[PDB]
């Protein structure tokens, strides 16, 4: 069984089946499939000028164009961009940048980065260490610490979500104080944890994280691997949650996955420090594969000029979120129905009233995912969390089509749970 | 000044000036500039099918085609390939593979990798730690380093062959110091690239290999620069006559036209990793299809247009002879060296004394600036001057490049004298 074609939100196979890609490839095909204009952009750039050379003191014009456009859509203060080939490379570079920044400041001890259990930051040795996947962890490398994730369903006890957000953020303060602030370089997090299961923190979480980072002279880093380029309805997830990172990382969402690329966006304060040190100046000037940059430029231009991101914020996001909640909330073994913009999720649970999870977390998720897949719907299981992140161009009719298939699948899921004595 | 055009071995700028690219971009534009056929391959693959979803349990056909072609040009037994987006990612993945291999074998202590001072293995935290560049230093735990086989500096009263045995024995000494049961692998570039085209003696790699096998340590070649025909063989380890357990490749796989890299995994390590399962997803689903389509066109050209064979049989030996003929006579040039289409020399204060200039790098920069003013790109690595032009360079282009370089060296010698530095 082989894939033949993609268009919009659909994939087709050699047997003629139409498949709804409810995950937009690897959470990244934000403009959808079938952009022949991107192929033309790549073709043109490769025929004309696919290289630049450091012999010249100038930046390749395709990269200049991309950076200029990016500046218009990123938050204030992020004019300095260091391009990479992937989100994993972006995270790795960010780690080195954070540590070098503190060296330049005359604080060589300030080297520990803090992440979270169930956080994911790619697959380099550095990124895997900063991530908090139990299986991935030798690992972690030195100068890496972790705090618990803001997963209310599991850790909330009898706290309201807002109370819990403050408590979960204060775990960062506890860890900083345990290590000593003089040894802590940065806190890094995905605005919404992606691979961990679309863990959406309470509204009080990020502002308290930021208060803590600022109090203790710790840098704040957003990993926009999944939340970037319109996924939440804002251009970047940190904008939705209302925090101001000092740097943020981006992955191939920058090109909707059509060519490999990533970036580190470096805010004014950290950029000034890095440039004083000099170690990243070559990359600030010369980074960025020009062919990948031309495609990324076409992608970002489409996201803005075709109204795609604005439509997530104003139209399809709120529609998806309401329809998602209307569809899944009634099921006996579905809880914590959640989402923002065009990322959404729920958790398969043994007992909603008790907030009791199934044992062997992941086994039931796999069972449900297999039902979706049999019905030609791609949604992903992260443990027993079911997640979705379709192309942002999905229409209201396509949302409703996807939800109708998922609804049918959940009916079968509930029936199967019962039949197997697992309900 | 902005770059406007490249074709073959040349770049052009907005003033109409022709620049000789004696470094093939980042040591990687092996088929040369102006391959509009590669643009068509990218266009076709991106229009037809730039994605392949894991929902299908099959590999994208572009990637299958690339792997099938690669198997024809790699040595026997490299039946598993893990694609990445760069040489840096390849090195990082290789480190994780080596360590996981020994875990699967039930030797969880066997985790230290040994590299070399002045070795370069990319810019991830892992790769920077395995590399031995004094400024980059990190290192993360489980990384150790031995001295580089740089005879001009470290050879004392030994011949190069004698020195190669001693420099390789440094690996045995390090293994014994650490304890062999803690050592996972030795990693090296067949010729150190960024370190200055340090070409080891003929006795070196065979001894390194003997030592690795004696102590049950894996042997890894980093083919970042030597890969895809640079020495006249497809891979540098072939030229030097050793058989690594895995090797890493960078964007030379596509002549740099799109970002890509790979880890080529031999039978022993692949069978161990597959038993573990950790890399199976990558072995099956890795490789961006568009980049793979371009890499396929590149590798096909390197083979079918006879480019690699021509380096071995024809243009390589011509370059090497002409390079030595051109530079050997200069008072402040020594250790003229190279193989295939990578070559170098070192600027020195006194050849008879093997005396280097102080502040190693300052004189290299002076010489490099002269080349650049004369529209010739060759790189300085400290006071080493290095060259790695596109493999398609003709004899006329070799001689054109050398004549410019020769004129530049005459100016260099005059400038040294004038500045009181000779
Ligand atoms: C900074 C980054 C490396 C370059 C890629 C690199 C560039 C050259 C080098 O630094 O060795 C490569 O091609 O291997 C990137 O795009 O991110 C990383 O390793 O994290
Ligand atoms: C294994 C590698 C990462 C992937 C790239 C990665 C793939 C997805 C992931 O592993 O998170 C990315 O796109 O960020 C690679 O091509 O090498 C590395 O970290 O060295």
């Amino acid at each position: 069984r082989v894939m033949t074609r993609g268009e919009g939100v659909y994939l087709w196979d050699s047997e003629g089946n139409k498949i709804i890609d409810g995950m937009a490839g690897l959470w990244c095909v934000n403009v959808g499939y079938g952009r022949k204009d991107f192929a033309e952009a790549a073709r043109r750039q490769m025929e004309e000028l696919p290289f630049y050379n450091t012999f010249f003191k100038t930046t390749h014009p395709a990269v200049v164009e991309l950076s200029s456009l990016l500046a218009e859509v990123t938050p204030a203060g992020f004019d300095r961009v260091f391009y990479t080939n992937s989100g994993s490379e972006s995270v790795d570079t960010m780690i080195r940048m954070v540590r070098r920044y503190w060296d330049v400041q005359g604080k060589p001890e300030k080297k520990t980065l803090i992440g979270r259990w169930n956080g994911y930051h790619g697959s380099t040795i550095g990124g895997a260490s900063l991530g908090g996947m139990k299986y991935m962890h030798d690992l972690p490398i030195p100068g890496m610490a972790h705090i618990e994730q803001p997963w209310w369903y599991k850790h909330g006890k009898d706290m309201t979500p807002d109370e819990f957000g403050v408590v979960a953020a204060r775990w960062l303060e506890e860890k900083i104080l345990e290590i000593g602030a003089d040894k802590v370089a940065a806190f890094v997090g995905e605005p919404i944890q992606g691979a961990g299961g679309v863990i959406v923190p309470p509204a009080t979480y990020w502002p308290e994280i930021e208060r803590i980072c600022r109090k203790y002279d710790v840098l704040l880093v957003a990993d926009e691997v999944i939340c970037g380029f319109g996924r939440t309805g804002e251009w970047f997830g940190h904008q939705h949650f209302g925090f101001q990172p000092d740097l943020f990382t981006a992955a191939k969402g920058l090109s909707s996955g059509y060519l490999p690329i990533g970036a580190v966006f470096v805010g004014k304060r950290v950029a000034e420090g890095l440039i004083a040190g000099g170690d990243f100046n070559h990359g600030f000037t010369y980074s960025g594969h020009p062919v990948c940059a031309a495609v990324a430029h076409a992608n970002v231009a489409a996201l803005r000029d075709e109204g795609i991101v604005q439509r997530v914020k104003d139209d399809i996001g709120p529609y998806m979120q309401k329809r998602w909640r209307e569809t899944f909330s009634r099921f006996e073994h579905v809880d914590d129905v959640r989402g923002v913009g065009m990322v959404q999720a729920f958790t398969l649970v043994k007992n909603k009233a008790k907030r009791e999870l199934f044992p062997d977390f992941g086994e039931i998720g796999t069972l449900c995912r297999d039902i979706f897949f049999r019905n030609n719907l791609i949604m992903r299981a992260c443990g027993d969390h079911i997640v979705s992140a379709p192309p942002l161009v999905m229409t209201r009719a396509e949302v409703d089509e996807m939800l109708a298939v998922a609804e049918r699948c959940l009916e079968e899921f509930e029936q199967t749970l019962k039949a197997r004595g697992l309900a």
